[PDB]
This record gives C-alpha cells, structure tokens and sequence, in this order.
C-alpha cells in the first residue's frame, strides 16, 4: 500500500495529527496533484472525492491468501454487492438496537474503574478497551477470555507474533463457530452463519476470518476516533466538553464534527480501470488514485469555516471519513454508536477535564493505516 509519509514528506507527527495547513495549502493550490515519487495522483477537494469514490466503473478497487468471498473491500460490481450483503445481515438495524445495551453496560464497566484522583489514561481506559471489549462480547467470546481476545487483537491490529496469533485466534474462535452453526444464538459469527446471498453462504473458515476482517475493519478506526474526540476536547476547543455536558442531546453531532475535523489523515486508494477526465485531467487505465478524505472534509465549498470546530454546522454529517458509494463504511453506525455511548457516559461522571503539561503530543504518536494515532492520552477529571 502507498504509505502516507511519502506523499506528505512531513517533519513531524503533530502535523500528520493535525495537518490542517497542508489541507488547505492542497485545497487551494494543487487539488488534482501529481506525486513523482509514489507516481500517484491525489484528490482532495470534496466533489472530487465524492465523485472518484462513487465512480466505481472509472475508479476500481481492485488491487494492483483471503477467500474472494469474503474480499469485499477489495471487489468492484458485480461481485461486491453481494460480499457485502452476506456481511450486512450481521449489521442490521435490530442488531445495532439490539446491541445498545450490550454496549451500554461495557461502557459504564470502564468509566467505573476511572475515579478523578489520579490522571486518566484516555487510550488505555477507554480508547482502545471499548471496541475491542464490543466486538468480542457481539461476536460471542465469553467474558473470562476477554484478556486472551485482546492479546490477538492488539498483536494482530494495532501496530511472527501476528503469525502466533492468528493461529491461536483460529483455533479458539473455530470450535465457536462450529458450536453456533449448530446452536444458533443473537451474535455475529450466528448471523453470519445464517447469511445467505444468491444461494451462497458462508464456511465456518470464511465466518472465522470474516470476524477477523471485521476486528481489521473497526477497532484501531473506532479507538482513533475516540482518542481523537477526547484530544479535542482538551486541546481544540475547550467550551465544547462543558457545552456537551449540559446537553447531552448534542453529543452525536459532536461526534460528526470529530469524524470531519480530527479523523486525520485518512485517504483510499483507488486504481483507474477505465481512462477518462472525470476530474478535470486524463487519466489512464492502472494510474493510481489516492483521495484525501481529510482534506476533503475540510473544503469551503462544503462546508463553512471549515478550519474550525463547529458541532453545530448542519452539514458535518455530509463527511466522507467513512467513504462513500458503494464501499460506504459497514459498521458507520456501530462506531457512531460506540463513541455517543462511551461520550455520554462520561460526560454523565465527569464534570470538568483537564490537560496535564508534562504529556507531548510527539512523543505519544505512532505510525497506524490512519496516519499518527495517538498511544497515550493523559487528562485529569472531576467528580
Ligand atoms: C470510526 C470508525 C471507522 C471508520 C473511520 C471507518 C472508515 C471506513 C472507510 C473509509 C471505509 C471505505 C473503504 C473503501 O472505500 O475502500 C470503510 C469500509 C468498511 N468498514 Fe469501516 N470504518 C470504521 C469502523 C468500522 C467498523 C466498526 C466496522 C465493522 C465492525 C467497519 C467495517 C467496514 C467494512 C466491512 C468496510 C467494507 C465496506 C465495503 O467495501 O463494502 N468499519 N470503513
């Protein structure tokens, strides 16, 4: 895959975190951009984006070890609408109604083990435990194992060991698998079991590295998400958290505001299958195509002083962190969901945060799929 840096070429992490000048200067200066180095040309104004993405028949997905069945990312029509349908019976809206509670319970779990005396590690708390903690009780994993799931999964999704997990992985969640075929419960491996497209159903191998795919999916994004939206609130605009809390109605579309405005960096690539001029310049079969959903959600053209935080802006829910088309994010709700209920509920504890001087944004930066993520997040907080 085309790695982030190398288009960007920047010095430091803080400004992969937060690369609102470059977003700008790419905007205004050089929105359809050829990179030499990667032979790469980049997307960065909304429409553009939106179009390249919804133009499937132009811009494939199909790339330049994984069952084609369950390769839906990485699939064009035909075949991808119905590789996503078998997943999408396990994505209802009964299931997210279903799930709420579940979830609900996770969240409140972890806030509990928080107290305000000591500083708070955001990431570890609740960042990155949340998700995971979500998906191994959707799927089916009991509550003991919970500690052993984690262990794969940060091995396997945050960045030989892998190699080891995996196996063990399998392994563990086959029998499950097995189990569940037999005896249906409400969860995921059970209703990806019950999926069936155009006669097509799943094998308990596709169901097993399915969960897998779907862990690569929707943890290290989520927990991104979370720690971003916590960083915001200490560090963007400080009214907003005390805002949140006395309105509790408003956190949702705070949530939009943080997949638009602090989701960096995050891009798609696409690879020309068809040449055309769809965004003002020929470009050829196997050219490559790299969007900026970042860069486009942050266009004037679509949205108003887009540079700042506004969770009242009436347009933030038109962003395109989660793609758009036809390969349009399958687990958006549960992520919107996750991060209302992890923000509601400490929004209900806690009353004030704050940040503490000696944590430095550089030195708790990494590299991830999603340029830098965040490893720790230090606050303090009261009541
Ligand atoms: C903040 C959280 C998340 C973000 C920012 C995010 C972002 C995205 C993006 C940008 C794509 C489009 C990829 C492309 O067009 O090639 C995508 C696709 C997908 N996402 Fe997510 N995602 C998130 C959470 C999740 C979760 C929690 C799940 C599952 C539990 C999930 C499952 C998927 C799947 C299955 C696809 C493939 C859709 C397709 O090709 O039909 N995502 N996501």
């Amino acid at each position: 895959v085309i790695a982030v840096k190398e288009i960007t070429r920047f010095k430091t992490r803080t400004e992969e975190f937060s690369p609102y000048a470059w977003c700008k200067r790419m905007l205004e200066n050089d929105p359809v951009s050829y990179h030499e180095g990667t032979d790469t040309w980049n997307v960065f104004k909304y429409e553009d984006v939106k179009r390249v993405l919804s133009d499937y028949k132009h811009f494939s997905s199909v790339r330049k070890s994984v069952p084609e069945k369950i390769q839906i990312t990485e699939s064009d029509p035909p075949d991808h609408r119905k590789r996503r349908s078998l997943l999408a019976a396990a994505f209802t809206p009964r299931s997210l109604q279903n799930w709420e509670p579940r979830i609900q319970e996770i969240a409140d779990e972890l806030i509990g083990q928080m107290d305000g005396g000591t500083e708070i590690d955001i990431v570890a708390s609740l960042a990155s435990p949340l998700p995971i903690i979500v998906m191994a009780d959707l799927m089916g994993v009991p509550s003991k194992d919970r500690l052993l799931f984690k262990k794969w999964v940060d091995t396997l999704f945050l960045p030989k060991l892998k190699q080891v997990a995996a196996k063990e992985y399998y392994q563990y969640l086959y029998p499950i698998v097995v189990q569940k075929r037999l005896n249906p419960a409400d969860d995921i491996i059970s209703d990806l079991l019950k999926s069936e497209v155009d006669g097509e159903m799943f094998t308990d191998d596709e169901v097993v590295r399915t969960t897998m795919l779907i862990l690569g999916a929707g943890v290290e994004t989520t927990s991104h998400l979370l720690a971003n939206s916590f960083y915001s609130l200490l560090y963007d605009d400080k009214e907003v958290y005390q805002e949140l809390h006395e309105n509790l109605d408003l956190v949702p579309q705070a949530v939009e505001e943080m997949l638009r405005f602090r989701f960096n960096l995050i891009k798609l690539d696409r690879t020309v299958k068809e040449d055309n001029d769809l965004l003002g310049v020929e470009l050829k079969e196997g050219d490559s195509v790299v969007v900026w959903m970042s860069a486009a959600n942050m266009d004037e053209e679509m949205f108003e002083d887009p540079f700042t935080l506004n969770i009242h802006r009436p347009n933030n829910k038109k962003h395109l962190t989660f793609g758009n088309g036809p390969h349009f994010c399958l687990g958006a709700p549960l992520a919107r969901l996750e991060a209302k209920i992890a923000l509601t509920a400490f929004l209900k504890k806690f009353k004030h945060i704050e940040a503490v001087p000696s944590f430095q944004l550089e030195e708790n930066l990494t590299d991830s799929a999603t340029g830098q993520t965040l490893t720790s997040l230090p606050l303090k907080a009261s009541r």
